[PDB]
């Protein structure tokens, strides 16, 4: 099964001890600094990436702004502040101002599909796409059609307190999400 990549994630965020979940929090903490460590932004990956396949997890989800999540390539930066976009490699829905997102380019696309609870998430690197599906009735919520050219990594990302993600088989907008 699927879990978390301690060796990766930001040091403020806190994975849970089953490394199944990540929440922000609001110290940092002193852990080795590693190439693969996302030093700025709030990002963590799962310890396993997929070159080839079929393959499905799903995600609980705060009620509450700050998450992002998906899948990110390989390459996707870590040191630095970087942008939460495509063209950086993330491929993400994220709930913001009470809204939910799909992550595109220059402007995110706003999703009119209700609550969300649990998120099923299909990646197919056979043909290059990534889907997202509520669970309670499998409605879609968005595909990205990518042609992957690397191994391509589950990606978790909480920017606030008061929120999270879990793992299962004007200018304050701007800062609200600028370390997603």
């Amino acid at each position: 099964e699927l879990t978390l990549d301690p060796d990766t994630a930001n040091p403020r965020l806190i994975l849970s001890l089953d490394l199944k979940g990540v929440r922000l929090g609001e110290r940092a903490q002193d852990l080795p600094n590693h190439p693969c460590r996302f030093d700025t932004n709030t990002r963590v990956l799962a310890s396993c990436g997929f070159s080839s396949g079929r393959h499905h997890w799903e995600v609980e989800v705060g009620s509450k702004d700050g998450w992002a999540f998906g899948v990110a390539r390989e390459s996707v930066r870590r040191k630095g502040l970087t942008p939460f976009t495509p063209e950086e490699g993330v491929w993400a829905l994220q709930l913001n101002g009470g809204q939910y997102w799909a992550v595109t380019s220059p402007e995110r696309s706003p999703l009119s599909c209700g609550h969300l609870s649990r998120v099923r998430v299909a990646l197919d690197l056979e043909v290059g796409a990534v889907s997202f599906y509520a669970v309670e009735d499998m409605r879609h919520l968005y595909t990205f059609r990518v042609n992957f050219q690397e191994r391509v990594f589950p990606l978790f990302s909480v920017c606030s307190t008061g929120t999270y993600l879990r793992i299962w088989p004007s200018v304050g907008a701007t800062l609200s999400m600028l370390l997603q």
